[PDB]
């Protein structure tokens, strides 16, 4: 009795919903879009970059120190379509920096059921 990939952003919808009438935000270089308050079953975890952040290693980090982040938020992160997506000069950012960075972003994002210290 699990989920799937429910929580999950594959497909386009998926990504355009948010961005159709969902309530982005963004803390410094890093913004997360979300949608419904919490009306789903499933934060449909998603990554998106910006095509000046830099190099791949750029568009990267910003996805690693997220997918090693929202590893652990993942029990953290409730239903109501998830994701953040790099401004641009998040490139300057790192492994460290990244996840501090959804320390607040995310922390406004509002996908957190309270949001641990």
């Amino acid at each position: 009795m699990l989920l799937e990939k429910a929580y999950r952003i594959k497909k386009n919808a998926d990504f355009q919903r948010i961005y159709k009438k969902g309530h982005s935000v963004a803390n410094r270089q890093f913004v997360v879009y979300t949608c419904n308050n919490k009306e789903i079953d499933h934060f449909r975890l998603g990554i998106s970059v910006s095509k000046k952040l830099g190099n791949a290693v750029l568009r990267n980090k910003i996805k690693r120190a997220i997918r090693e982040n929202f590893k652990v938020h993942k029990s953290h992160i409730l239903a109501k379509d998830i994701i953040v997506i790099a401004r641009q000069p998040a490139k300057d950012m790192t492994t460290l920096q990244i996840q501090n960075s959804l320390e607040h972003v995310l922390k406004i994002a509002k996908v957190f059921n309270k949001k641990i210290k």
